[PDB]
């Protein structure tokens, strides 16, 4: 478990050095900048001063002797026995780390542990941690909240939940948390059924991974050079989101989108066409999930098989199949057959928990040879500042330390990278030939491609670079840009093929703005 530490110390005593450069400021004076930034929530900034009174004074002494953050870490035993961030000779690597020895030569409390003990299965169950009826939905933002699901208007009553068939239509409560409830004032009839029936209503549910939730490191984090307090304002609300944005995800997102393109999320072209799916969202995904895990949380996924209306399924393990962290790393990888009954054991599990109605579609998954082509020759935002640090260099970095999420594709092996992709492509066609083979009961199959270079043409038009279609921090993963033009790209399939699965438009949604507009919100 070195490999976390040893990431997080470089991280940080990274954001020093170059904190105390773009001010040209001590390095005590850096740290006090830092804490200075971070919030109070989650007892965050607390901790900073903590790590500055424990740690100070030895960080002080050793970038004062020009030793950069990989060498820090490694002298204060953040990083055991070497793996280089920054270039550096061995010879060099060996003499600045002797100089660092002559220099300097949590939840196991008893009143804290169990509510630790608490949020790990909450999070590791893939369900809100502040759900009080147990019907998977919360009235809170994060820990599995209602970022991931619509939001919970009745938290006290179990069988009231976003998605619900309408209980006798909702003359005295809503029964759906669609915000729609109530009778018509001249006719005495249920505002529901007035409005809502048989428009053949349908959710959107995303069985996807770390991608699919949208994760997302601010690169402002980690840039210096641009630091203040509002950069890490949205903190708290990340880390106990496990660093994922689904509000703002391309399927299953809700809230306006700061990078200004106007493609909205498969859930806003489906709430936008129908105002009765509104809140029948739901974002079954999690970091590192993949053909072989889904099962250990797909529990999570809440509907009823006959108080529910059908809904619209994504199956989007869009990498993690190919993509892992061990060394030898091809071994790891899912072979087509083992991909063919893990999706068939998935897919079968939905057939028994969807109702009647339903459809699934198979995202494929796309060549990441991409990332190595885009960014390899860029700077991370760690090294920005000095032009010190590339993705190349970032990507070993990760390797040494077991952490790279994607040994096949980050890497400058280009005959893995190759190997990587010829793999991607024939899970790829697994899941196609399963779609057209393969038929079920309760709700039909489809395949839709991911075609990256597709969206990449469509980004070069708009005006922008490659580049600019991935996380900048991690520099692995589709950022909200690529993933809106992905789901536009999809949504525009499955209507011109399809057209079924998505619906068509209700014409009474005009007569459900005119009576209740926004419904609540989300
Ligand atoms: C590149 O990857 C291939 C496939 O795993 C492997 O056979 C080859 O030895 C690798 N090359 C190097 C230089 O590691
Ligand atoms: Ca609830
Ligand atoms: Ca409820
Ligand atoms: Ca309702």
């Amino acid at each position: 478990s070195h490999g976390q530490s040893c990431l997080g110390c470089v991280v940080l005593v990274s954001v020093i050095e170059q904190l105390a450069e773009v001010h040209n400021s001590s390095v005590q004076v850096a740290m006090e900048r830092l804490c200075s930034y971070l919030p109070e929530k989650l007892f965050l900034k607390t901790a900073c001063y903590f790590l500055v009174q424990t740690f100070g004074s030895d960080i002080i002494k050793l970038l004062d002797e020009a030793m950069k953050a990989d060498v820090v870490c490694y002298a204060l035993e953040f990083c055991k026995r070497q793996c280089h961030l920054y270039p550096l000779p061995q010879e060099a690597w060996e003499s600045a780390l002797e100089k660092a020895r002559q220099v300097l030569r949590i939840c196991s409390l008893p009143f804290l542990t169990k509510i630790c003990q608490k949020i790990e299965l909450s999070i590791k169950k893939a369900v809100p941690f502040k759900d009080v009826d147990s019907d998977k939905h919360s009235v809170f933002p994060t820990l599995r909240g209602y970022h991931w699901r619509g939001r919970d208007c009745n938290d006290s009553d179990k069988t009231v939940y976003p998605g619900r068939r309408p209980d006798n239509w909702d003359i005295h409560q809503d029964s759906n948390c669609n915000g729609i409830w109530g009778i018509d004032p001249k006719d005495g009839i249920p505002y529901e059924k007035k409005f809502c029936e048989g428009s053949q209503p349908r959710g959107i549910i995303l069985l996807g991974d770390a991608a699919g939730a949208h994760f997302h490191i601010p690169p402002e984090w980690l840039t210096a050079s641009q630091m203040s307090v509002n950069s890490f304002l949205n903190l708290p609300s990340a880390l106990t989101d496990e660093l994922n944005w689904p509000q703002l995800s391309g399927v299953t997102g809700f809230l306006d989108s700061t990078s200004g393109i106007e493609e909205k999320s498969i859930y806003h072209r489906l709430r936008k066409r129908n105002h009765c799916n509104h809140r029948d969202y739901q974002s079954i995904s999690k970091n590192g999930a993949s053909s072989r895990n889904l099962k250990n949380f797909i529990e999570s996924l809440s509907r009823n098989q006959a108080s529910d209306h059908p809904a619209i399924v994504l199956y989007a393990m869009i990498g993690n199949d190919v993509c892992n962290s061990k060394a030898d790393t091809v071994p790891e990888m899912t072979t087509p057959e083992q991909m063919y009954a893990n999706v068939m054991q998935t897919l079968t599990h939905l057939n028994s928990h969807l109702p009647n109605g339903s459809h699934v579609i198979l995202y494929g998954l796309p060549d990441g040879t991409f990332l190595w082509d885009s960014l390899h020759n860029r700077y991370h935002p760690l090294g920005q500042l000095n032009k010190d640090v590339t993705y190349a260099q970032f990507f070993s970095f990760l390797r040494c330390l077991q952490l790279n999420p994607c040994n096949g594709w980050m890497s400058s092996n280009k005959t893995l990278r190759t190997l990587t992709s010829e793999r991607a492509e024939q899970l790829s066609n697994t899941l196609k030939k399963i779609a057209t083979t393969e038929t079920f009961a309760n709700f039909d199959l489809f395949y839709v491609d991911f075609a990256f270079h597709e969206i990449i043409e469509d980004w070069q038009k708009r005006g922008g670079q490659p580049w600019q279609l991935i996380e900048p921090v991690d520099g692995f993963h589709p950022n909200e840009v690529a993933s809106l033009l992905q789901a536009n790209r999809v949504w525009e399939k499955i209507q011109l093929q399809w057209p079924h699965v998505l619906g068509k438009e209700n014409p009474f949604n005009s007569q459900i703005e005119e009576v209740f507009g926004d419904q609540g919100g989300h």
